């Protein structure tokens, strides 16, 4: 049930000591990663987010200005060029503010929602590293919303709504919500912290979401709503996060022209829905025990012959399913079909299509699933249509399941 | 036609002194980048490439094994953690070999084609930096092909075919090819360099490609075919490249079980088709003067109302085009229609749809282009279909 064991069995990724906490994504794990990006992007479109890309590193001077240097230096990787020191970014917020700061902004531009699949590096103590769930290089499905104070309620509500909308696709039954309050080391006044923490609490109450406080776990610049998911040992992992920030835009000289023609500082909401792709894939792997929903499955269909007699027909069906957009592979090896089926079951391939002479003559396929079910013979075109529907709806459940 | 001025005018990206040579991709520039990735991914499905992702940093010891720490040192960003030294990767090859080395490989797995949109960082001298063309952090449409000696000819041919295939989509008329031979600092024996250089020259001749030698410009591990594209000032920029490598696989302990059941070392072909996304976008921006073909345009369609009476219709049209897969925006601002049209024309939006009362009553739309052509009233579904055909085919010219 451990995602590290399942990841090896399905050849999803590996890690090695030449790059501690750094993931090597193999083809099949990168397929899952990419499908999750496509899913997130479909939500970015619906909820009207920009998508940007900030640089990997920036001058230490800028990280000093935010307060990251004093409050985050231990976790930061640094490098140098031509007598200047750079920080590899542990967070995407300063880069998004650099983009916001190009060009004059008006209240008419707000709320401005700016998303990034943002690569973060944090020098986590090597003793704390754990598979995909705690790594040193990870990719957040991050975004920063620049808004007015009057827009905070609506924008925080929109993030909360987005979290439950995305999580319902995966069928999560245990989502534990925490409000992380001010940490001992922080910037911003007590009055600003009281306001930000109340805003989050009222937003959760308004959505009728039960939660508990988590004292001292907020960011150095603002409080957080945390959406907690659980692994196979029922350990709590922080995934989704909504953060309210009255401090960083001021520190980074962000402003916009208000209705009054006065210069104003935007509020910034930070949020990640999945958290990081790495930690979320870890959670999905354990939650599903490697039985990824068909739309996520690295290989959705394997087509297999009984003998070389049906090998041409298998090759035609494989091209046909591939042209219909299905991740399909042919298994033409000189092995018994029971052997093949057991192997692709261990690989958690949703569907196995067996082609005997009966199947070749009729243009049909015998359908087996990774759950051990025999689904009988079906017409090829009906199978394709059913798989396409299963994939496009991102269905959690297989045919006749 | 300088891509840096166009990039500012169209809000594609920016750069600043807090990160020399590092691009901040804005929404519209990042849209072009992502469409190029979609295009590349479509071609690699066709040619049966895997797609992977390696880590950003690995131990200095690994870069010593490859010979990079000695042949590539001062060009590399280095960092530390818990008394170990790491290199931010300047190339993707060692990571791809690490993935190849996971699990027993046989001749049945070859050729194994492994692609990555590989983020590279190189400490280029700050005085050499230029716009998007020469940056310190960039993304290569990289791949490594592991193959046998007998498979070299076919695999190099496939890379050359891929370059001309993908470049024809953009209509490039000037593609100059170079063969870069052994540099002063290299790994691998002279006989291996003789054979690698001959293999690439034969490949170019067999593909009917006139080329010029570039003595001493090969990679430290092997010679390269370089595909050169030219900017507005006719400066030469290396974009696509094919590199033949008989030495890195052995240094990194790559092997496969041959048909005879003995251990053998694969040959590696390195190749990038576009080169880097940053540099290729720079070239495209100058080549098209910011009039990106519709399939690449950050915003493909803007729909505007003349008065508030049509605002509802414009919103229904906008949702309909967006559901048909078109990058479309509604412009409902309290501005004169002639102000709105000019704004989106200057932003080089391919198609502008104007809705007055007669368009609403008829279920039609008045269509004009960024070049000033007035297409008149058209049926909505006719516009969507023509737009979809222009995008699906990645057509260079409009309606
Ligand atoms: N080391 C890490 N490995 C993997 N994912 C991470 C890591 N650190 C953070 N994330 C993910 O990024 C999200 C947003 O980042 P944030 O700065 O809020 O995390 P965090 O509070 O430091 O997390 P944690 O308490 O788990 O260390 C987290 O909710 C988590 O999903
Ligand atoms: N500093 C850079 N900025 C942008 N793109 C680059 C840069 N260096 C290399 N590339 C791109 O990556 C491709 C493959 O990398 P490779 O190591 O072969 O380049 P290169 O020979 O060092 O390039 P150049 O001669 O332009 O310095 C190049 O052909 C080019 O398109
Ligand atoms: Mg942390
Ligand atoms: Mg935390
Ligand atoms: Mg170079
Ligand atoms: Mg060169
Ligand atoms: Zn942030
Ligand atoms: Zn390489």
């Amino acid at each position: 049930r451990d995602h590290r064991k399942i990841g090896k069995q399905l050849d999803l990724y590996h890690m090695q000591e030449e790059a501690p906490g750094m993931v090597f994504w193999h083809n099949d794990g990168w397929t899952i990663f990419r499908e999750l990006e496509v899913f997130v992007r479909s939500k970015l479109k619906e909820y009207q987010y920009q998508e940007v890309k900030g640089p990997f590193m920036m001058d230490r001077v800028l990280w000093e200005k935010t307060g990251h240097w004093d409050n985050y230096k231990d976790a930061m990787f640094t490098t140098s060029s031509e007598n200047r020191e750079y920080c590899i970014k542990p967070m995407n917020c300063p880069g998004h503010v650099q983009i916001f700061n190009q060009g004059l902004k008006s209240y008419r531009d707000l709320p401005l929602r700016m998303a990034e699949f943002g690569s973060c590096h944090r020098n986590e103590p090597s003793g704390s590293l754990h598979g995909l769930m705690r790594v040193r290089g990870f990719t957040q499905d991050d975004a920063h919303i620049f808004c007015t104070e009057e827009q905070i309620r609506d924008e925080v509500n929109g993030c909360i709504r987005l979290v439950y909308d995305m999580y319902s696709t995966f069928g999560f039954e245990k989502i534990v919500v925490k409000l992380s309050t001010r940490p001992e080391k922080r910037i911003g006044s007590d009055e600003m912290w009281d306001r930000a923490e109340a805003d989050l609490a009222v937003a959760l109450e308004e959505n009728n979401i039960p939660f508990e406080y988590q004292l001292g776990e907020g960011a150095f610049f603002g409080p957080k709503i945390e959406f907690t998911l659980y692994d196979c040992l029922d350990r709590a992992w922080q995934c989704g996060t909504v953060q309210l920030d009255f401090s960083l835009p001021s520190r980074l000289s962000a402003s916009y022209v208000g209705e009054d023609n006065e210069r104003k500082v935007p509020v910034m909401i930070h949020r990640a829905i999945l958290g990081s792709m790495e930690r979320f894939i870890g959670i999905l792997t354990e939650e599903f025990a490697g039985f990824f929903p068909t739309w996520l499955a690295p290989v959705q269909v394997v087509i297999m012959n009984i003998t070389d007699s049906q090998s041409e027909y298998v090759n035609e069906l494989t091209q046909k399913l591939s042209n219909a957009g299905i991740r399909v592979k042919a298994d033409l090896r000189n092995e018994k079909i029971g052997f093949k089926i057991r192997e692709h079951t261990l690989r958690r391939v949703p569907y196995m299509l067996v082609c005997g002479d009966k199947e070749v003559e009729s243009g049909k396929v015998a359908v087996r699933t990774r759950r051990g079910k025999d689904l009988g013979s079906m017409d090829v075109n009906e199978v394709i249509e059913k798989l396409q529907q299963e994939i496009r709806s991102r269905s959690l459940k297989q045919l006749e399941e």
